[PDB]
């Protein structure tokens, strides 16, 4: 990659001539040349060429591809300052966050709308179900009802998702519950639970945990009734830290015993006093996994009144030989928030200051096991967790010693084993589409060019497209409207919402130049206007400019369809999702197999 200039890749359906104008302004101010290209298949080309250390400085695509690029080490982390972050909408920054890092600049929000010819169809349809009849009426007059790209599953997905189709199931319960039981003959507690570790490229690695805790001291402890600890964890990194490390934020609350009405009728351990405020924490772990010896040190603080832990861990021996997420559980349940009515069940604090021994065995399914023994106690003002870990029977090339686990915890934000492409709602929607074809209301071979030319020539009354398409319709002089997509079985069509984003190649020697361009030239009112005037971007990420665009009814329609849809995940598994659904739609549409069979195939490919 040549130093001292910028090469930018953007898709050929976007305003690349307008983006080139912004490049020319950058060159007028700086002397630096900005070359804008639109290669074919750039979303497949980029990971190929970047993996060898080549390609553009800056890559534009919808946000859904960027997680995969990021997981493959192809994107530089961006760290705009807070003054710049405040210029863009938070919804858009969320779309470019990946396992704790911002991995691109967001540009604009894209959602499909129904685009209609007001001369042919002054009142467009509310439902998919009425389209066959409208088509029959229009065909009698030499026109058709609807043409849109049937080759890319982006454009059929709104109908597939309408009555219940989905890619990956969003985890609505992000806390993980660990059930605590009294262990009377150890005068302590025990627990067993499992952790899910997403594997890169798909699949889940299970870690079955078995735990026993015993007081160090001879003083009385609290032995609890059955209950649980509900834990949420967030793993991140410190941009200024050069060693191998993990930043961890956790929140933990006890639950599972409801107060009875008898307790209202006519209606704390000494160790608990040590946890009324912020307590410093130190963690030290000496480990040996298949003979690979390592040490970890951690420091931070706990606040049991919130159930909150904030810690940074460092591998003090160089590269950690196992993945960080596999050590989270091993690396202080005394910081749990127990509700007042449950505090007689808090073994962990009752054992302080002398502390407890915490022992586990952790079995990684179809791989090795960890055995851990820890002393958790106060040393002065500080709560210290000192751990010995021994790992055996691991595969040197397996998910743990081969570092094949995603950097997230307990499955992350989507259940990548729960795919919705072959459920009743997906089948109903694709069956409707295939029926449209069977009944000669659409043609299986229609693609983007064919549909755009028919709509822009006034041959078809409707199309389905994004904001980028509007300028060619303008040139055509068709009198058009942009509106809400039709309903299916009374439910909104649910387009997958994209955020056009600009990522920086990890191998670029022009990372600062790229940030200067993106922050001070593109992501300005004048920069966005220049692209927008070429091909409309949609609902832009820059607040100041979006305030001008919201008076356009086409933007209002875009937003209404975005609201009814769902933001695309940016998880690495999205690439497999889209490949599978593409094949399923093309095959079902051309009659190659039935709808049921094709969606079942898709589902098997993805999982
Ligand atoms: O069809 C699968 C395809 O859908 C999306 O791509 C969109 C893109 O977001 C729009 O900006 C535009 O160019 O149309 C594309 C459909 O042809 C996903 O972003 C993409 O990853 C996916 O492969």
């Amino acid at each position: 990659i040549e130093e001292g200039k910028l090469v930018i890749w953007i898709n050929g359906d976007k305003g690349y001539n307008g983006l080139a104008e912004v490049g020319k302004k950058f060159e007028k101010d700086t002397g630096i040349k900005v070359t804008v290209e639109h290669p074919d298949k750039l979303e497949e080309k980029f990971p190929q060429v970047a993996a060898t250390g080549d390609g553009p400085d800056i890559i534009f695509w919808a946000h859904d591809r960027f997680g995969g690029y990021a997981q493959s080490g192809l994107l530089a982390e961006i760290t705009p300052d807070k003054a710049f972050q405040d210029k863009l909408y938070p919804f858009t920054w969320d779309a470019v966050r990946y396992n704790g890092k911002l991995i691109a600049y967001p540009i604009a929000v894209e959602a499909l709308s129904l685009i209609y010819n007001k001369d042919l169809l002054p009142n467009p349809p509310k439902t998919w179900e009425e389209i066959p009849a409208l088509d029959k009426e229009l065909k009698a007059k030499g026109k058709s009802a609807l043409m849109f790209n049937l080759q890319e599953p982006y454009f059929t997905w709104p109908l597939i998702a309408a009555d219940g189709g989905y890619a990956f199931k969003y985890e609505n319960h992000l806390s993980h519950n660990v059930y605590i039981m009294a262990d009377k003959q150890k005068n302590g507690i025990k627990a067993n639970f499992k952790i899910r570790h997403n594997i890169e490229d798909g699949g889940v690695q299970l870690a079955y945990h078995y735990q026993q805790n015993t007081p160090i001291g001879d003083g009385p402890v609290l032995l609890p009734d059955n209950h649980y600890l509900s834990t949420q964890s967030k793993l991140s990194k410190d941009p200024n830290e050069k060693r191998d490390h993990m930043v961890l934020l956790e929140f933990v609350t006890a639950a599972g015993i409801t107060l009875g009405m008898d307790e209202l009728y006519k209606g704390v351990s000494k160790g608990e006093e040590l946890f009324t405020g912020v307590v410093p924490i130190l963690v030290e772990l000496d480990g040996d996994v298949n003979g690979h010896k390592f040490s970890v040190s951690g420091e931070g603080e706990g606040d049991a009144t919130y159930g909150k832990l904030t810690l940074k861990f460092i591998c003090t021996t160089g590269k950690l030989p196992v993945p960080w997420p596999t050590l989270v559980t091993t690396l202080v349940q005394c910081f749990s928030r127990y509700p007042d009515h449950m505090k007689q069940h808090d073994f962990f604090k009752s054992a302080m200051p002398e502390g407890y021994i915490q022992e586990r065995t952790i079995f990684f399914k179809d791989d090795g096991n960890y055995k851990t023994r820890a002393e958790v106690k106060f040393e002065g003002d500080t709560l210290v967790n000192r751990i010995e870990l021994k790992g055996i029977d691991f595969k040197e090339d397996g998910n743990i010693l081969g570092h094949k686990l995603e950097y997230n915890f307990n499955g992350g934000k989507y259940d990548i084993k729960d795919v919705g492409v072959d459920n009743a709602g997906a089948k109903a929607g694709l069956t409707f589409l295939v029926d449209l074809i069977k009944n000669k209301h659409m043609n299986a071979d229609t693609d983007y060019s064919i549909a755009e030319a028919a709509f822009n020539k006034g041959e078809t009354a409707m199309t389905i497209n994004g904001p980028w398409a509007w300028s060619n319709i303008d040139t055509s002089k068709v009198n058009y409207g942009v509106t809400v997509l039709p309903t299916f079985k009374g439910q909104p069509s649910k387009p997958f919402v994209g955020v056009l984003s600009a990522g920086i190649n990890a191998a670029s020697p022009n990372k600062e130049l790229a940030k200067e361009f993106l922050e001070n030239y593109l992501l300005t009112d004048e920069g966005l206007e220049a692209v927008n005037k070429d091909k409309p971007l949609g609902a832009v990420a820059l607040k100041s400019y979006e305030e001008e665009l919201v008076k356009d009814p086409r933007i209002a329609a875009t937003m209404e369809n975005a609201q009814k849809g769902e933001i695309m995940p940016n998880i690495p598994q999205m690439s497999a999702f889209w490949y599978a659904v593409r094949t399923a739609v093309i095959n079902a549409a051309s009659g190659r197999q039935t709808v049921d069979e094709d969606l079942k195939d898709a589902q098997t490919r993805i999982t």
